[PDB]
């Protein structure tokens, strides 16, 4: 099937992704069959960004987990840039039901718990509850 | 293990590939497990084509380094049909990162200096930049 190159990231996967130019941005790993372009070449994963769904093809070693994230995560670009704020609640939204978390319940103040969450590694059940499926 | 049959080019080697009725197309070599088919017959390489992403067993005889480069770029290929362009672009774009090249900020305008970059001899690695890992 897809993806049997011997690198890391599968369909589904949470990651942040780099392209030059940008901060890491977060994604989700998707099958070229969603793309509607043409197979990945050896070593790439289409990814589509959160926040805008657009795909990119982009290498495996230019991606990491979502789960690395007070690591990836860029406060200046989050303070900066509404698209990328919006591109955390909708990755952080997609993180939160995966690992079955809930929180109590404005944009800013919807991230705000999802944020911590995050940034204090996912608890309680840490990065395994960011997997597909 | 794969490949080991005393001919030429390894996995992750970027090459031209010469298909009946085509002019010099870039590739790279993969693994017959990227394909989702069956083994290579002995003397055969695996390749996906840049561009389409498509895979194609071929002799070891008919491919050639993409370090030869303005020996089998075709201009006139170039011109004509965009989908070449496209997969030079892709082609050029995976050697840079290989290279440790870099490029300052359209398709054929970022491929302006890239194609310079390939007919001048990739300086300043040279072809040695264009190897896998
Ligand atoms: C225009 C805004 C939504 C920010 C751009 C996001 C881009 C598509 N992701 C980059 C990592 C390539
Ligand atoms: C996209 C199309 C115009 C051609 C792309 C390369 C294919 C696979 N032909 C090669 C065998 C030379």
């Amino acid at each position: 099937s897809e993806y049997q190159d011997g690198k890391e990231f599968g369909i589904g996967d949470l990651v942040w992704g780099k392209i030059k130019g940008f901060s890491w941005w977060p994604a989700m790993v998707v099958s070229w069959k969603a793309t509607s372009k043409r197979q990945a070449m050896s070593g790439m994963r289409w990814v589509q960004w959160f926040g805008d769904g657009k795909f990119s093809e982009v290498s495996a070693d230019k991606l990491v987990a979502l789960g690395l994230f007070s690591q990836h995560f860029n406060l200046a670009t989050f303070n900066k840039l509404v698209s990328y704020r919006k591109a955390m609640y909708h990755a952080l939204e997609k993180a939160r039901v995966r690992a079955g978390k809930t929180f109590p319940s404005s944009l800013e103040d919807q991230l705000k718990p999802m944020l911590e969450w995050a940034h204090g590694g996912f608890k309680p059940t840490g990065i395994e509850g960011l997997k597909p499926n």
